[PDB]
């Protein structure tokens, strides 16, 4: 499934927009993005160099979402998510990858924009 | 006249600050950016990997418009404009250099804040 | 479709055959090659550092031609398109990509030889 | 005093919450940041390229500031200050380090946020 | 914390002894290691692309563990860790690092000797 | 054929894993694997500077066998194939790119465990 | 044999005409290129990303040719050799090295010139 | 001198033009280009990597007639003639930079066409 | 008056030379050179990692002076001023970029010539 | 003796076996290679941070042992041996260059096998 | 162990070196642990060289182990142009190298330690 | 005749100090140095442009550095070797053998001339 999926987005001259044309069509999220064991709640923020998953939260190493480098390709904008650890609201951890796309950290706090700013 | 006014700002311990006195003074802007030619029904965000011009934009080759690609000089924020697409509304086309300089893209839409944003 | 095809060369030994012989069995050209607003009163150069297309000529944007770089894999030959505008027949410009494959530029006059040679 | 600080910091797995713990401990702030010898007469945003300090700021050189350059490791985000300077409010002045990791840049303003912004 | 331990290690000519030598006068063994979610019993093997823990060990991320790679200094062998992930015996793995550092993988099995090996 | 295996394999988060699986499957294994011209009177290493298979063998071109620059993704342990020449066994020769996969070279008599070693 | 006459080759000022030169007094030619088992099916071009000899050629490993790849120092072309394999009429395999350095390849048709040319 | 021209050509967005419309109007060729004394004589190249003058050229330092490397600014070709030498007809051995541009060498023999080309 | 001097030294052969032909005709030195607030209890030596001025000196930022950090070109001799602090005699402090040109550090004190050595 | 060995070992397509033809013709040992000045009390480990030799070994730099850096060729393995010792035992350490191309260290306990393993 | 107190300190001072001298001058002990190399001692006595050149009086030790800067793991500000070198030093010095070769400079001439064996 | 030399150099533990024996066993001295062509200038030991005077010879830098020639890293304390880029100026009554020339001389800190050869 993931294949498919990762490779029709690839190849597109715009990843982000056939990812996002594909869930439109009712596509399948994609999954296998590594999940992380926390043992204590976080600071809640987007983006961090440790695990920081809060009560709402769940936090994925960082690659594993980044869709440029799933699909294996260069980056717009390298992965501001490699190496790190990226929190996603529970509500929406069906869809981590698309999750990040579709979202804007906050400059003030560091949380997402719409879930857990200001 | 490019020449002109890019060796004034290359140089400049401040380009930016060089081009925004430049044109204060009546200065002319730079010209010979790079128009793509799209259909116009794209996204209308400010910065894109492919052209996303709406109907009250014009879209132009990234490189084209940042003053230090131009003036073939390091950064200060690379050219986030590089290997992309800008999107400047109609009418402010005339000064695409100076349009991406005095601007800021709203994180939240992805659009030009004062123009388009919310 | 694009992702399609460009799928099946990206992997092939020879991606330059693999497009071929998909050609040669009737599969529709690779698309959204991006293509440059100018004047029509270039050189007509086939490969240049600003769009110089002439009368009988399209300008498309180096990269966007350029099968390589398309499929985001290494090259034979950077493939010398990126950063530069391909000029290309009108007639043949339904198909850039494969264009730039099947024509040689002249090391004289710098024009695509057979169409705009000597 | 700045050695025994900036050991403990470095090895951490978050340099940043490290400190922040540390000073909240009541701990001194690290010293020996360069102080720029300007007019304060400038902008007085937050991070330029030429010392930029008001009559409220004090200008620092960059690198003396960020933290991960103190502590010769990585960074999150190279030290988007490195090579630029630091307005900080005179109030401040006295922990320039933790200053700029405590605070944010308006995107729009240039300016600190609750010091001197909009 | 960490960071005294760390920091006698990374200062050491040879860390890897320094901190076997801590370790043998008592001393607590280095935390703050991450663990990953598994998603269904892995081949077990040490160390993998992916999670890979069998129902008898846990998933530690590379970079985590390897010891270079936490005194922030070069490598002797780079962290043929980073990137991937360490499968840890669940009551051995009080001690992520000293484990990998005192074990050795079979080049044949990709299990460690003596906890999977044959 | 060899595009379609690739392509499914390149995108999943354990190529090797998923190129396994396939041949599980019943999948054809890929081939177009630059087979080279030698004597059959070498060493008999598994892989090396030059040519050495021996009666048993036959040599393939290092990068015709590696997965990964197969499948133009990055490497985990570069291809420790590319460059060199790696000897397969004739009766295993029809999968060269899976053989090197599954099989272990041993670090003293330089060959293939199982398949020519002590 | 080879040592000798490379050796004498890398080290004056102009290799190329170091090896004609040689050649020219009778002296033995560089041997020792790797040969590739080919199906002499190929479209008979010179340098090739895949073996594409036909019924009159030999298929060598590029690099094997290269003489700066062979005496280890900079070039003048980047061995656009190393990586491919070059294509050599049979009659003169005796002298790879010297061919490719005496040859030029077609730009139009990519046949070395007067052998298999227009 | 050389500066007005260098710098007006610098940031034209096509230097190479520039330069040859500057000429077009009269303008002085950029001069201060590197002289080798070539005793005896070369084989009459139009590049080499060993100054290889004839009765009727002059050798120049390759960097002193590379336009970019004058200007030093990217290239559209480093320039293939730095580290090289570049044999001029002594007619034109007033205007290097500008030579070099204007003309093509022959793939076959490496003499310049139309001066010494068959 | 800067970016008029450094445009002309810029693209000078030897921008040093054209430095010192400028100011040999009255020619305004270059300016903008940032200094440090310091203490004035340093050792006074000419090039260092912090400020280390003493009372008959004023501290510049390195790379405010390195002429050819100014001017944006490669260097002759890695700006052994940049990142450093270049002391320079107050009675002097009006011509930083030309002092380090017509200047040297003694070897054995560390200090300018003739300004404090032996 | 040594430049003549080195020389022709590096020009050889597989210079570890040249070296090793050199050697069973009666050849001398490549000689020069640099002994640390110990206390010969260390863990007697193949290759090592810091010298480690025990009574019956000597320690070299690793470099002035590696071949390929002795000959300035690239590497098959780099240089594993570069910036390490090596420990080679007393009754072999008239030809270090040799003992590390013949012998393998135990990737268990260390230390070479059949010379202080198990 | 002993070093690494005192390379924990120099290492996130600002002027590291400094931070050394100062250490000294407070009657700390020299930084220990620099590999010694077994040559003829005949050499040509010259300060930094590409193999072992130490004289009668002097001690070849291996640059890096003598670097400050490589030894505290940071960048460089003169990467060590001692590194992968290798250092003579006065036998009657040779308890603080690393300290020798920061105090002591190079006769652009003979090569030579300044103050000992230049002119 | 230059690639024998420089063969013994590149392989040897110290290039430098194997070409002095060499030269000291009355070898001769590599050739084939680029030699500029210029007017009356400072006369400087090394110069980003061709700067002899009536009794130097200005060559091309990398023809005279020997690790530059021998395809060799650079002992020179770190970096570059000096020479690659620039261009070389020497005393005519040594123009014979500019590789050794540069390696047995030094160049005056202060004065930038050749100590021995215009320094002072
Ligand atoms: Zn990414
Ligand atoms: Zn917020
Ligand atoms: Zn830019
Ligand atoms: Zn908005
Ligand atoms: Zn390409
Ligand atoms: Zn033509
Ligand atoms: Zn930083
Ligand atoms: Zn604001
Ligand atoms: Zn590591
Ligand atoms: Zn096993
Ligand atoms: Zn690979
Ligand atoms: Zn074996
Ligand atoms: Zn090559
Ligand atoms: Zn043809
Ligand atoms: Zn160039
Ligand atoms: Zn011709
Ligand atoms: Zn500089
Ligand atoms: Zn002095
Ligand atoms: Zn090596
Ligand atoms: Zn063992
Ligand atoms: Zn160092
Ligand atoms: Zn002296
Ligand atoms: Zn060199
Ligand atoms: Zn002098």
């Amino acid at each position: 499934a993931n294949s498919t999926v990762l490779s029709f987005c690839a190849f597109a001259v715009d990843p982000a927009k056939a990812y996002k044309d594909y869930l439109a069509s009712g596509g399948q999220p994609i999954t296998n993005c590594v999940k992380m064991l926390c043992t204590h709640t976080g600071t809640g923020q987007a983006i961090t160099v440790t695990p920081e998953a809060n009560m709402d939260q769940e936090s994925f190493g960082g690659a594993s979402c980044c869709l440029y480098c799933r699909c294996h390709i260069d980056h717009p904008n390298f992965c501001d998510l490699k190496g790190k650890y990226v929190q996603i609201p529970t509500t929406c951890a069906n869809d981590p990858v698309g999750f990040t796309l579709r979202n804007t950290v906050c400059t003030v706090c560091g949380m997402w924009k719409g879930y857990g700013c200001s």
